[PDB]
């Protein structure tokens, strides 16, 4: 049996490298009280999936532009998604519709 504190603790560790306030992790867990720990990992992976796909397109456009002016500067670096509560709750709500 994983307790509420247990789950807040795991969810905090999923989002450790992201910049998420403790209060927002709490709200996230309390909003999805019936979901496994696997749920919050799937949620993060879904937000990064999206963000990486955007970045691919960004790098592509930038690279095409650099080739026209023979620029040797490298591509733009991936920037972390800004993980706001409303966005996290949205992704969470998308994941629940299968269930």
């Amino acid at each position: 049996p994983f307790t509420r504190e247990d789950r807040i603790g795991v969810c905090k560790g999923i989002f450790r490298t992201d910049n998420v306030a403790d209060d927002d992790i709490v709200k996230l867990v309390d909003t999805f009280p019936g979901q496994s720990i696997d749920f919050f990992g799937a949620l993060r992976a879904r937000v990064y999936d999206d963000e990486v796909r955007k970045w691919v397109s960004e790098v592509g456009v930038d690279t095409i532009g650099k080739k026209l002016v023979n620029s040797k500067e490298g591509p733009p670096s991936f920037e972390q998604p800004k993980m706001t509560i409303d966005k996290l709750l949205g992704y969470g709500g998308m994941l629940v519709q299968e269930q």
